[PDB]
């Protein structure tokens, strides 16, 4: 239970190691615009991702943070977000847990 991996592909996406507590959590449940609700895991480092777009302000659930969608990046599932502009991390990864899958390296 080490590394974090794309429940639909399979593609790596993060680690155990890399969880950053914001706020003292590093769980946070949020909900969009939309009323979906989100249980968002915060990384310090993610990778196997695609970024899109430039970063927005609008709606965000991180005080002072700019997002942009990160999705998987070999088959395109929506992960979470990563998050810049910011302090104290300047950037983060906020994925949705439910939709990683956990085991070994
Ligand atoms: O920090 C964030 C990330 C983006 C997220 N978000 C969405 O999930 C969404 C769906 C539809 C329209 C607008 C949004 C939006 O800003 C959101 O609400 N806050
Ligand atoms: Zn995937």
């Amino acid at each position: 239970a080490s590394i974090f991996r794309c429940r639909q592909c399979g593609q790596t996406i993060s680690r155990r190691d890399w969880l950053l507590p914001m706020g003292g959590d590093h769980e946070h449940v949020v909900f969009n615009p939309a009323g979906m609700i989100f249980r968002v895991w915060c990384f310090s480092l993610a990778q196997g991702l695609r970024l899109i777009g430039a970063p927005s302000g609008e709606f965000s659930w991180f005080k002072g943070y700019d997002w942009t969608i990160a999705l998987c990046g070999q088959c395109g599932s929506h992960l979470g977000w990563h998050y810049e502009g910011g302090s104290q991390p300047q950037t983060f990864f906020g994925l949705i847990k439910d939709r990683l899958a956990e085991g070994p390296a």
